[PDB]
């Protein structure tokens, strides 16, 4: 009784798009930022694009997630070329990922932006839910700032159809089960990244003690700019039982609130020719 998956996959010919930089190396490959033309249609569109043995079959999994969501709050594929490579082509989100953000702006950082982007990123989660999508790898590694009020939730790979260990619900650790509940547990650990301004949780303690601290009931501390009111929300998403944590559209509506008032919720300190270039989210085909 499950509805067909109409998606479209769109198949780009390299030379539609032009590489202009390298954006990071490693294990995956390469990704790079460039512009992608369509074949007669007057536009150039920022792209960020991704590109042996059977990963080949994992980066396939990620296209085919890519291709099946549509929310201003998570990215989304234009479409993948087959050349020697197999080459994964999306929005160019070009302030990066908003850990290396927060890290990289922690003076510059006010209320009003982080609670905004608890909210956003709620909105992205509660969508993918409706979608009967668990993701399994939310973090704030996994959130890219397409402008400084504009963030998407991206990462696929691991995503199904309904380790990191420091962001695994208890029961994810213990039984390898993954619910959307269990993703509303990575969902308040990133925003304790968030509201720490970057930092790691359980920093020094090495991954295979965090079932045990988990389970004598520890956990992550309150940050120094979140008053109770935060801070009560992230605990309530690490309870034990899975049921008892919010849920995502619950989550948008109390920072939502929140959002209206920011510094009674958070206390800090001071708080190129481009004549035919679209942004992605302008380029829409039917
Ligand atoms: C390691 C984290 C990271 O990428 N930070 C970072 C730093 C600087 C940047 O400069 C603009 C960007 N922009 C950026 C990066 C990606 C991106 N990234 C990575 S990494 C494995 N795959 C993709 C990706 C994923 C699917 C695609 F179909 C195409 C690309 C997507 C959009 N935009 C990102």
């Amino acid at each position: 009784g499950e509805a067909p998956n109409q998606a479209l996959l769109r198949i780009l010919k390299e030379t539609e798009f032009k590489k202009i930089k390298v954006l990071g190396s490693g294990a995956f490959g390469t990704v790079y930022k460039g512009l992608w033309i369509p074949e007669g249609e007057k536009v150039k569109i920022p792209v960020a694009i991704k590109e042996s043995p059977k990963a080949n079959k994992e980066i396939l999994d990620e296209a085919y997630v890519m291709a099946s969501v549509d929310n201003p709050h998570v990215c989304r594929l234009l479409g993948i070329c087959l050349t020697s490579t197999v080459q994964l082509i999306t929005q160019l989100m070009p302030f990066g990922c908003l850990l290396d953000y927060v890290r990289e702006h922690k003076d510059n950082i006010g209320s009003q932006y982080l609670l905004n982007w608890c909210v956003q990123i709620a909105k992205g989660m509660n969508y993918l839910e409706d979608r009967r999508l668990v993701h399994r790898d939310l973090a704030a590694r996994n959130v890219l700032v397409k402008t400084p009020q504009h963030v998407k939730i991206t990462d696929f790979g691991l995503a199904k159809l309904l380790v990191p260990i420091k962001w695994m619900a208890l029961e994810s650790i213990l039984h390898r089960i993954y619910t959307h509940q269990s993703d509303v547990w990575s969902y308040g650990v990133t925003v304790w990244e968030l509201m720490t301004f970057g930092s790691k949780p359980y920093d020094g303690i090495p991954a295979s003690e965090i079932s045990s601290i988990l389970e004598k009931g520890e956990r992550l501390p309150q940050p120094p700019i979140c008053t109770i009111d935060v801070y009560m929300i992230m605990v309530k998403c690490w309870m034990i039982d899975a049921d008892s944590r919010p849920k995502f559209r619950e989550l948008i509506i109390e920072f939502s609130k929140m959002a209206r008032d920011p510094q009674r919720y958070l206390v800090i300190q001071g708080d190129e020719d481009m004549d035919d270039v679209v942004d992605a989210d302008e380029y829409l085909i039917p």
